[PDB]
């Protein structure tokens, strides 16, 4: 090796020892150091083994052949030079295997050789080169490389074929360079060119990233994690992501040193304009490097984004998983909100972590190798500089401790926003009857403030992080230099420097990023640490043995949680089997409380409980998804006709079906919102039913449901000549008609069973129960997410800057102008000026810092933007969701308002800005850049247009795919969301009825369609970049091509920043169009039709509006929507002031449309209400619901303090409220309660029973007491004592004022004037209840089944 002939000469001619050494051990060495390597990922990773085609052995064949070729030469030299035994040796040796390399590859099922193809290609070049050196020299020998290279050349094309296989993902069966430069893809790229993607064109889920493939994995993880130990998270998350993330840093490191190379080569050949062959060789492998380091780098950002998203869909499924399995203490304490933003965003904290935690390493490993340049350009005098970076090491990481603090607070103020959106979204009608829209928007703008208060603080110590990360640089320069001086500098030695610290300030101007990140992602792990290690229940409690008592109890404790005193005190029964049993007792004694005891959702302290057999349990709030009545009886079970029937036609369902559009198979709405109170227990009971279980826990299935209805499906479902007779049957009741039916009557009392026997038996005994016996007391309506087809509207980029702001934006601009001025004068100064020397060093510190001051401008502007933004973006939307009618929240399920308030808020909170910033930053470099070209040679200036012209339709070919994926992917979430919503409400029902697996997958298939359209997203983002950097390499080495050709300069290094510049412009601008989609979605419901203005100014009412309260229908036809037949055909009442008239008929007929249709949730089809001489119509909707009072059907208390939810608007004085909880005959339980008034209720009122809800509802009520009143079955689920002392005080409270009271308990309306009889629709008998029974109609009839006559 000398220069003379290597580089000296025109000839690029390498010596004779250099071929026949080190052109050799390059290839062999390469497999030799891959092969080890290489076991591990082909035995982690199998997929079978290919079958024996020509192809596989056509390549055996040739490893064969060349092996022997290769061992030929030895034989010949065998036949002085040291080299011509060991190389041919060393090269059939290496040449066996790759033989065995392809063998085994077909015998783990790999189409594609990475490892081979790319070993070929540099076997292929060492041939090249000694080929061109054997060719330019001139038999013996050489005949033997001729052979070798033309094998060689062969075996690299067959390398390139994929062999056979062992809606499919085409990277299952890619070959390796279709997957190297993402071409799988193109197909589905020109498609979403031609016409908006669908999710009919996306494909299925590769089976590595398939949701059922990847959770279970990180599951049995945790597992072992807690059989081991407090569990690390952090543990089980390396556990399972690693062994695919780890190859990430081969990628990395061979990208850095890559990039690092580069460089070099681009500095010597601008030094180089030495004859053409050296100016062509230096183009060629720059142009090669370049397009390696991109294909390396881009494989590197997909193995972290595809790792992100396995990390996503393993969190999200775990999240399921312990919500199905956590306990109702652990629920209660671990909000709906919490888990949402576990589902929603806390892995999307990870995703992003996922790309710079290949950094934490990487940008030290650069800071450090110009650390050791500037040592060995300098001198000791740098570790004076490294000491100011040691003192921005704390500072940084001192407020990044800060900023965790703040993440933490925000991420806590965040799920208590979600959590109150929920119950929101739960009690929406009863939010709306009661007026207090307007409280809750309030509630929660608070919870929002608070939670963009501390994102602003964040926001601000990160400013200041990259402010002092983006000055480190300067400073370290100043100071190295400084203590340089006090041997001497040179002007050339100074600046040599001066890159350096521009080389350096890369990483420093990352790990401003890396450290938020890593911040965020610590906070989320810990939240779903917290989330995974909560309590659980085991079914072991309960010894839920097979199918001489069906259920016994042995001294049971039962408690809702170990904190909490005991609900049930000693419980201690034994049912036998195939026995009719009602537990009765007052409210509040523990009923549903023992049933659910029974269920393993109680928290045991101490007892023996056996439940024998299956179990059927119905919840007194019955439970219904979004499948239509027919998926929901069934409830995930074989069809069988003769039992179907028999089941709908004994639960006296048969009727509503006749009357419902489709019969059972129209879609009955998210939360059984579609169906009556009556309608909606009836169909929870034909579920229980028609699922043949061995135990039936029945709590109240009759007590929505009117006299003959009831007795119907008693005698025909539950009594002993029903289809349940042969069951064991634990019948939850405070009705007493059925009671000398039951076989065992349990009197549950204070928690405990008081008194047990028959009916005969309870009455001869002399008690408490004697006493109170002997005192008697298809269609489609759910509407999916929809993804807009076409571009963006401009109108919400205008929402997203009239919301930050004129000021703020101009002064965004001008700062991001300033600061990118700055800096290019900088680079300048430095490029072209180069005693001066410390007055210039001292002009570049300034200039630097007058940089970062403006980058931390910016930092401080577009943040503090982002926060005024989201501040009005979620406002609108709030106000937009309220604004809508009930009908909105009916078709509309409850996974796209979530969604909005989730994650699409999540994005314009902190995504947004962020992404908006890198697009200014982005466009102003190129800006500067065309001017930078533009002032130097403006000659060049013909090609700016036509350059930023292709690179312009690139981004096009591109967005116009992007954003559909992205929409899809939003479209593709949002039914998740809703999935969780359901099995949040009826954990208690799935886990009773073992369906737990059943709904584990629906939840896997929903991750698995949002994955199929967060997966080509990500795809799409890698083959566009490859193309974009691909673009920019092929004008670097077009432009170096024919500057080397022209030679006799920096148009190349000119080329190459203006060409990254744009492909990272068009990079940005895709980004910012594919997360402004986020605002498009929240913005969707401002066009969505809303309800009649809350408040009419002009049709303002008189103060006093209801004084008379003379509720007048004219006709008053009612339609939901305009695709039904009506429900109130054709009504005329003249209800009077002050008239006690009672709306009572059979359930499902209309009544609790009277009253959705008086306050007007429901326009009315046709007709009015005249109250008082004033159409509602006409009247403000406040100005109607705030002077009418409710007590809805469904009792629902929203999460909070049980004084807020009393009165949310708090403008009644404590001492009112504990008079208006003392007339609902619940001053005695909030007194006994340990925080009084300010005791927190759970999410949906769960901590309290549904009897103890409705008494909270009539003390709300109370607490209103306006001149309306509507009692829509407020003695609904209330024992017989409660539901008289309810009547009692309604009766005296409420003796001047006109009340409408639906009811199905006849007994509670006989002292009315006059009643509504409702059968259909239509005006049945109307009169006195007195004058009804003279006229023997249907009202005597109901009378009749009551037991009243
Ligand atoms: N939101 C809704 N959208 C469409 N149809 C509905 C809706 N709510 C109820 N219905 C239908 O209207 C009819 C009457 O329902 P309505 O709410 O008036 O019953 P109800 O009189 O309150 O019954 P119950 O006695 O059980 O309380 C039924 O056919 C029911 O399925
Ligand atoms: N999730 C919960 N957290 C805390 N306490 C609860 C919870 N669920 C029920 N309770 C308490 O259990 C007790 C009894 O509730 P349960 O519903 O069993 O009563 P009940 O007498 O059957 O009611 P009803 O008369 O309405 O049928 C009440 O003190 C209630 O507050
Ligand atoms: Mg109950
Ligand atoms: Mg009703």
């Amino acid at each position: 090796w000398e220069w003379n002939v290597t580089w000296n000469t025109s000839n690029p001619d390498f010596t004779k020892c250099f071929q026949n050494t080190v052109l050799v051990w390059v290839p062999c060495s390469y497999l030799w150091v891959c092969f080890p390597f290489y076991f591990l990922y082909l035995s982690h990773h199998d997929r079978g083994y290919i079958q024996m085609t020509h192809l596989n052995k056509a390549k055996t064949a040739l490893g064969f052949l060349l092996w022997i070729v290769c061992w030929a030469d030895l034989f010949y030299s065998f036949w002085l030079a040291p080299v011509f035994l060991v190389s041919p040796t060393l090269l059939g040796i290496t040449m066996l295997l790759a033989t065995f390399l392809i063998q085994i590859e077909r015998r783990r099922g790999v189409q594609s050789s990475g490892i081979m193809l790319t070993f070929w290609l540099i076997a292929l070049l060492c041939a090249l080169a000694i080929l061109r050196s054997k060719i330019m020299t001139a038999v013996f020998r050489d005949v033997t490389f001729y052979i070798y290279f033309s094998l060689v050349l062969i075996q690299l094309v067959l390398s390139c074929f994929s062999d056979r296989s062992p809606n499919p993902c085409p990277e299952s069966s890619a070959s390796f360079l279709s997957r190297i430069t993402f071409w799988w893809i193109t197909g589905m790229m020109v498609q979403g060119y031609r016409q908006p993607l669908e999710s009919t064109d996306l494909w299925s889920l590769n089976k590595e990233d398939t949701s059922e493939q990847v959770v279970p994995v990180l599951v049995k993880n945790w597992k072992k994690e807690c059989a081991k130990s407090d569990p690390s998270l952090f543990k089980v998350l390396y556990k399972t992501f690693g062994p695919y993330f780890l190859m990430s840093f081969l990628f990395k490191a061979v990208h850095d040193l890559m990039m690092f190379a580069g460089p070099e080569i681009l500095k010597l050949l601008i030094n180089f304009v030495a004859p053409e062959w050296q100016g062509y060789f230096y183009t060629a492998l720059l142009f090669i490097s370049a397009c390696l380091q991109t294909l390396v780098l881009h494989q590197y950002f997909h193995i972290c984004f595809v790792s992100g998203m396995r990390i996503k869909t393993a969190v999200i499924g775990a999240v399921y998983r312990k919500a199905l399995v956590i306990t109702n203490a652990a629920r209660k304490s671990s909000t709906v909100g919490e888990i949402v933003n576990l589902m929603s965003v806390d892995a999307q904290r990870f995703m992003d972590l996922a790309t710079y935690i290949n950094m934490i390493w990487s940008a030290p490993l650069q800071v450090i190798l110009a650390l050791y340049l500037l040592w060995l350009n300098l001198g000791p005098s740098v570790l004076a500089g490294v000491a100011v970076m040691v003192l921005m090491v704390p500072l940084n990481a001192v407020m990044a401790m800060k900023t965790k603090t703040y993440q933490v607070a925000h991420m806590k103020s965040k799920d208590n926003r979600i959590k109150l959106m929920n119950e929101i979204l739960n009690g929406i009608k009863v939010l709306k009857l009661y007026a207090w829209e307007l409280a809750f928007k309030d509630k929660v703008l608070a919870i929002r403030q608070e939670e963009l208060k501390v994102l602003k603080k964040s926001a601000y110590l990160a400013a200041v992080g990259t402010f002092t990360w983006v000055c480190t640089p300067f400073l370290v320069a100043l100071s190295t230099f400084a203590v340089y001086v006090t041997n001497i500098l040179d002007a050339q030695k100074a600046f040599v420097s001066l890159a350096l610290f521009n080389i350096l300030r890369f990483p420093l101007n990352i790990l401003p990023m890396v450290i938020s990140s890593i911040v965020q992602a610590s906070v989320s792990l810990k939240r779903l640490r917290v989330f995974l290690s909560h309590e659980d229940l085991d079914p072991d409690s309960i010894q839920r043995r097979p199918i001489t008592n069906s259920i016994t109890v042995k001294n049971a404790t039962f408690t809702w949680a170990r904190n909490d005193p005991p609900t049930l005190h000693g419980i201690t029964f034994s049912v036998p089997e195939g026995s009719l049993v009602a537990v009765v007792g007052q409210v509040g004694c523990g009923k549903s409380s023992l049933l659910s005891a029974l269920l393993a959702e109680m928290d045991k302290v101490e007892g023996h409980v056996t439940v024998k057999g299956s179990v059927a349990y119905v919840p007194q709030q019955a439970w219904i998804q979004n499948i239509s009545l027919r998926e929901n009886i069934l409830f995930g079970r074989q069809l069988q006709e003769r039992y179907y029937k028999a089941v709908v036609e004994a639960c006296a369902l048969l009727p509503d079906l006749e009357i419902l559009p489709s019969g059972d198979r129209t879609e009955i709405g998210e939360k059984g919102v579609n169906l009556s109170g009556g309608q909606k227990q009836r169909v929870s009971l034909a579920r229980a039913v028609y699922c043949d279980s061995d135990v039936y826990l029945l709590d109240d299935p009759l007590s929505a449901v009117d006299a003959h209805v009831g007795k119907h499906i008693f005698e025909n479902v539950i009594g002993p000549k029903g289809l349940l007779k042969n069951k064991t049957r634990l019948l939850v009741t405070h009705a007493i008609s059925y009671l000398p039916q039951m076989d065992v009557i349990i009197v549950m009392s204070g928690g405990k069973i008081s008194e047990m026997g028959s009916y005969q038996e309870l009455l001869a005994r002399d008690g408490a129960f004697a006493e109170f016996l002997r005192t008697y007391a298809t269609w489609k309506l759910v509407e999916a997410d929809k993804a807009q087809t076409g571009q963006v509207k401009l109108s919400v980029y205008w929402d997203y800057m009239k919301a930050i702001g004129l000021f703020i934006s101009f002064l965004s601009i001008f700062l991001f102008l300033c600061n990118h001025v700055a800096s290019l004068v900088s680079n300048y100064w430095l490029s072209l000026w180069t005693e001066h020397t410390q007055v210039r060093l001292s002009v570049y510190g300034a200039l630097g810092i007058s940089q970062g001051i403006t980058v931390f401008g910016y930092s401080m502007a577009v943040s503090i933007g982002g926060i005024f933004a989201s501040r009005r973006l979620h406002l609108d939307l709030l106000h937009n969701v309220l604004r809508s009618p009930i009908s909105f929240f009916e078709r509309t399920p409850s996974g796209n308002l979530v969604n909005r308030f989730s994650k699409e808020l999540d994005t314009v909170d902190s995504m947004i800005p962020q992404v908006i910033k890198m697009f200014m930053g982005s466009l102003f470099n190129v800006i500067g850049a065309c001017i930078i070209i533009l002032l130097a040679t403006p000659m060049a200036a013909v090609i700016i247009p036509p350059l930023g012209l292709i690179y312009f339709f690139v981004q096009r070919f591109y967005v116009a795919s992007s954003r559909q994926l992205k929409r899809l992917e939003s479209v593709s979430r949002s039914p998740v969301y809703s999935h969780f919503n359901e099995t949040l409400l009826g954990v208690s029902v799935i886990r009773a009825f073992e369906e737990q697996e059943r709904f584990i997958r629906q939840s896997d298939l929903k991750v698995d369609e949002n994955q199929k359209a967060y997966y080509p997203s990500i795809v799409a983002n890698r083959w566009l970049a490859v193309r974009l950097e691909c673009v920019g390499n092929c004008i670097v080495l077009f432009a170096s091509l024919f500057a080397v050709i022209s030679r006799h300069g920096l148009s190349v290094s000119y080329s190459l920043q203006v060409t990254t510049y744009l492909n990272w412009l068009v990079r940005m601008s895709s980004e910012m169009e594919t997360n402004i989609v986020a605002v498009e979605r929240l913005k969707e419901y401002s066009e969505t039709e809303k309800e009649a203005p809350w408040q009419i100014q002009d049709m303002a009412p008189p103060k006093d509006w209801p004084q008379v309260g003379r509720v007048e229908f004219r006709d008053y036809g009612l339609r939901y929507r305009e695709d039904l037949d009506l429900v109130l055909k054709h009504i005329n009442v003249t209800i009077d002031g002050g008239e006690k008239v009672g709306i009572v008929g059979r359930t499902g007929a209309g009544k609790s449309s009277l009253t959705l249709g008086l306050f007007r949730i429901k326009e009315s089809a046709e007709g009015e209400i005249i109250i008082d001489d004033i159409n509602i119509a006409k009247i403000g909707l406040h100005d109607l619901r705030f002077k009418i009072t409710i007590i809805p059907q469904d009792p629902v208390l929203f999460s909070g303090s049980l004084r807020m939810n009393l009165d949310p608007f708090s403008q009644y004085s404590d001492e009112e409220v504990w008079t208006s909880l003392e007339l609902a005959h619940l001053k005695g339980f909030v007194s006994a309660l340990p925080d009084k008034l300010n005791h927190e209720c759970a999410e949906g009122g769960e901590n309290l029973s549904v009897g103890q809800r409705q008494l909270v509802c009539l003390a709300r009520a109370l607490l209103r007491k306006t001149k309306i009143l509507v009692l829509d079955e407020a003695t609904a689920a209330v024992d017989l004592e409660t539901d008289d002392l309810i009547q009692s005080t309604i009766r005296t409270q409420f003796d001047d004022c006109t009340v409408l009271t639906i009811a199905h308990r006849l007994n509670t309306i006989m002292d009315y004037t006059r009643v509504i009889v409702l059968d259909k629709g239509e005006i049945q008998e109307w009169g006195s209840p007195s004058d009804l029974l003279q006229q023997r109609g249907l009202f005597y009839s109901m009378a009749k089944d009551s037991g009243l006559v």
